[PDB]
């Protein structure tokens, strides 16, 4: 385990995915409101996850080597199946936070599916220059997403209550300012140019994704717009 | 085929899972009602499912070869197939039954692929004491599962109608006790401790299935409860 | 790239789905009512999801080779994550157009996926005679989900506003059609029997393909039956 100089940020993961979601699961104990049991279920799921694939991270089974460049590359393919989960989750989080429709959510899903989906090629692709056709993909697929948190779903929340409003705009920054970083990360690093090393990428990505999951689900559980308005 | 001791329970448990799911789908043949067709929707998929991954067990595709323990491991990776689709759908049914909320459909839901997909990783774990730590997480995941079963259902059941509490009761307890068996079985077989022979541990799993499968199906397709209340 | 013959058709098939999606993507964007937005998500999402598997076949990624008949047998194992996902969107658009119950909707899909998954089964089944085992049961949920377009919904199409009604037969019978071809071209090429050649049988499948899916969105996007009854 402790071969691998980014092990440290892999337990540091682990460890803060757990207690995010040890967290999360406590404080929705006392939820009896539908609306908030959903939010819970959706929030506490996705550290939940993110555990688990760090941790398979962490004890070396969510690693492969994919030649590429002449060389052996440690590739994290565990990271994908995380995100296959735990990105819808996320967005599912915004969607019904501001109430879309059912094509919206369909839309935002499928456009994930392929953004994650693409990456996970592009991550296993042998043949070095297509990964960056992968990648230039996946990103299309990401900007889609965005497109739509900000001119689909931004004019929907000005239509509903002011604390669902006001939770959605900072949700929907910390998600597009966070979210925007990973393909960055992805095409500097092991995956891609290879110009940041490993440890110092993984390192990157932890952060972004406790931030990400635990950040993003703190401002969230914290908020009324969870709840359903009641007397 | 007959090269392995187990084949005859593999065999077995592909012609009953057919059985099974040839009658539910004649069963279901006369059903107009929109609530029971859900049931019979549900209910017909899963051993539908699982005589897919039995067959592929029996013809030997659904079987790979592990290595820990400096010895090759025969490890029917089908299960984890079947199981990943055929548990939620079991959870549904149950659900489906007490009008279970949204959320707690999601938490259940979740809570099973966390179960399904560590047992998985365990079961495919080279490095033998950590494939303990995945059937740790794993059982945490189920008693997770088994706690909501109880303790967010059964009182959700006693305010409904009184078909749909004495047939949940049931179908509860059935549920409970067969799927306990399940971590034990993986614990002393051939994925685990390697007390029980894998013959003898593909016949306890055949027993379970059948019974947590058609059993559970012919308890729950002949009870009242999965038809509308109506005139 | 260009040391495969089929390479031809899977470049004409990438670039057909690649237009294909651009024009529904942009052709809805002028779209606000909830159930076009549904409509368009679902069949943009097809050839979205198709032209990435098609260019994962032209670059070669989504390609292996399988050993049956005592050869090495290309067998392009990314037509079935394409189908596994695009089958049930395009029974999702039928049963939507005709409101289809919850439990013919999961029966469907159900069916679809046990359809597509012993396709693959079948598709990388090392024991040449049980590849068509897999075939006749893969054939075999086929022939229920055409049992169910017919004897479930056509009668419920009936029922409904004639524009949705006229929209439904004719995409039903496109459907029939068009789908029914899969089995015999995976029978009578590579995968199965190998009379004919795989270039043929790339064509043939990327001309169903892009039929199926392109096609058949083109024919559901001009209907006036994605949109409520509205004023
Ligand atoms: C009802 O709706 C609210 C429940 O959602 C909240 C329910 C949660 C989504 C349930 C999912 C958590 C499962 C209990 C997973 C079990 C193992 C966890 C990964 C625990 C790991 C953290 C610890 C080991 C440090
Ligand atoms: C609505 C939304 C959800 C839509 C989703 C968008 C989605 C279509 C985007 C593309 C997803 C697709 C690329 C997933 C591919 C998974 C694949 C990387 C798994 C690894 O297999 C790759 C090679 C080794 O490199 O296997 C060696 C060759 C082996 C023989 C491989 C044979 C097994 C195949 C992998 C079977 C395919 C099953 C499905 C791809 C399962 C989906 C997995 C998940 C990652 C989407
Ligand atoms: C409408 O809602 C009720 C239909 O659900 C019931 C519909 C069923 C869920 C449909 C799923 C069954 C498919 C027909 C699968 C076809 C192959 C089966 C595995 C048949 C195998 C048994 C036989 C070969 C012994
Ligand atoms: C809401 C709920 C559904 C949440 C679900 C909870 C879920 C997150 C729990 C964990 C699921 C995750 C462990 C699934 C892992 C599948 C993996 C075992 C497949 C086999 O690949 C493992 C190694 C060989 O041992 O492959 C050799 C290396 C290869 C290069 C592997 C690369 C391909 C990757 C497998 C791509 C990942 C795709 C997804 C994991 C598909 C999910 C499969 C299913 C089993 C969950
Ligand atoms: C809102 O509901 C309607 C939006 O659905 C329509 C939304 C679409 C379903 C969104 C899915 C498309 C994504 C934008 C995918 C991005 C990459 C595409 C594959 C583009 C490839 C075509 C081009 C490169 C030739
Ligand atoms: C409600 C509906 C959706 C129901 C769906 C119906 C469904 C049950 C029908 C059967 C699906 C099932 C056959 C999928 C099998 C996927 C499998 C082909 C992936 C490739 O792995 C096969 C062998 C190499 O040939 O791997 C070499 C051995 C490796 C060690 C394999 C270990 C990893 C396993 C693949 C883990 C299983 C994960 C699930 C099968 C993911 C589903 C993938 C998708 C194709 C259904
Ligand atoms: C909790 C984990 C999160 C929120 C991860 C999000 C990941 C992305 C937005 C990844 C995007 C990528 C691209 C846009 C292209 C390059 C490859 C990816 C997958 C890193
Ligand atoms: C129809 C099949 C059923 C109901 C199978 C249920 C399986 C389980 C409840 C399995 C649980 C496991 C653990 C709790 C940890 C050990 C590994 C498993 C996957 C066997
Ligand atoms: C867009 C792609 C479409 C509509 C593909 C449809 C594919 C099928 C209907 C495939 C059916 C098959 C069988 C019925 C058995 C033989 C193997 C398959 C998977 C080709
Ligand atoms: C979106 C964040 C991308 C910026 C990453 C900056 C990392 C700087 C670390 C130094 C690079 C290490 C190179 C020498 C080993
Ligand atoms: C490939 C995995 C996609 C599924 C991710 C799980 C989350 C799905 C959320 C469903 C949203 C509801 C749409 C109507
Ligand atoms: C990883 C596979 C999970 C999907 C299993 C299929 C059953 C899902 C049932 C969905 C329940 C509805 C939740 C709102
Ligand atoms: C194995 C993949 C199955 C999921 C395919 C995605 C489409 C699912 C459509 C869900 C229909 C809604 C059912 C209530
Ligand atoms: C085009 C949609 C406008 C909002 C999205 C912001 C795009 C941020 C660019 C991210 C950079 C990725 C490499
Ligand atoms: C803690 C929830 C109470 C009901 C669940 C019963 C737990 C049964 C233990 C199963 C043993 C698994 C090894
Ligand atoms: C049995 C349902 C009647 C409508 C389905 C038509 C069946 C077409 C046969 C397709 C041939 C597949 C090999
Ligand atoms: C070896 C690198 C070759 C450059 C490939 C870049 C492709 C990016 C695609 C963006 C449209
Ligand atoms: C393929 C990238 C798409 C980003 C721009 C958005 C196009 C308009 C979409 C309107 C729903
Ligand atoms: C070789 C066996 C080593 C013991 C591992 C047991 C781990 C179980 C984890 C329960 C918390
Ligand atoms: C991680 C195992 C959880 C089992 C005990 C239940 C904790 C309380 C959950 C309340 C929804
Ligand atoms: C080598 C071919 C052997 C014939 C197998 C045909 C099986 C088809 C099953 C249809 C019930
Ligand atoms: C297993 C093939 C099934 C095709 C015939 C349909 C049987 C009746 C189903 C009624 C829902
Ligand atoms: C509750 C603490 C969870 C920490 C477990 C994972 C940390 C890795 C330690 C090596
Ligand atoms: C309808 C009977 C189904 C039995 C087929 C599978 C049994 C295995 C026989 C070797
Ligand atoms: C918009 C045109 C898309 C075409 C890209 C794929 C075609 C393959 C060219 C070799
Ligand atoms: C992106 C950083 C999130 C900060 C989380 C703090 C939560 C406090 C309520
Ligand atoms: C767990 C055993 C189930 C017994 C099924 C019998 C069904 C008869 C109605
Ligand atoms: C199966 C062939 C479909 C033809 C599509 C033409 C669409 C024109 C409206
Ligand atoms: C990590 C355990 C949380 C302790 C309770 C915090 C207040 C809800
Ligand atoms: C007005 C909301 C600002 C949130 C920005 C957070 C950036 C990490
Ligand atoms: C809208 C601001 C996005 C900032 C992107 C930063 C990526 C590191
Ligand atoms: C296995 C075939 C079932 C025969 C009909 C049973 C009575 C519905
Ligand atoms: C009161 C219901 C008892 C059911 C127990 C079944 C145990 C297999
Ligand atoms: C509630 C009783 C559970 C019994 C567990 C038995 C496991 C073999
Ligand atoms: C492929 C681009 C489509 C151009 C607009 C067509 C009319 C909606
Ligand atoms: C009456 C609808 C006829 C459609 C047939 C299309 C065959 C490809
Ligand atoms: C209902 C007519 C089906 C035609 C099947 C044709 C397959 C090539
Ligand atoms: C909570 C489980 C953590 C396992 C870490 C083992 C190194």
């Amino acid at each position: 385990i402790t071969g691998r100089p980014e092990w440290i940020w892999l337990a540091l993961g682990t460890a803060l995915m757990g207690l995010g979601t040890l967290y999360f699961l406590v404080k929705g104990m006392g939820v009896s409101d539908p609306d908030a049991k959903k939010f819970y279920a959706i929030t506490t799921l996705v550290p939940a996850i993110a555990f688990t694939m760090y941790l398979s991270m962490l004890l070396g089974y969510g690693l492969t080597m994919v030649p590429f460049g002449g060389e052996q590359n440690p590739i994290y393919w565990a990271r994908y199946a995380d995100w296959l989960f735990t990105t819808p989750l996320l967005l599912l989080d915004l969607a019904l936070l501001v109430d879309a429709d059912q094509g919206t959510i369909l839309a935002l899903v499928g456009a994930d599916g392929i953004m994650i989906g693409t990456g996970l090629v592009g991550a296993l692709t042998k043949v070095y220059s297509y990964r960056f056709v992968w990648w230039a993909i996946s990103t299309a697929a990401m900007l889609y997403i965005l497109y739509v948190l900000f001119f689909g779903f931004t004019s929907k929340a000005e239509s509903m209550r002011p604390e669902v409003a006001s939770t959605f705009k900072v949700l929907r920054n910390v998600t597009v300012v966070l979210w925007s970083a990973y393909p960055v990360v992805w095409l500097i690093g092991s995956e891609g140019a290879g110009i940041v090393p490993l440890n110092i990428e993984t390192l990157l990505f932890m952060v972004l994704d406790v931030s990400a999951k635990v950040g993003f689900g703190l401002i969230l559980l914290r908020s009324r717009a969870i709840f359903g308005e009641a007397e």
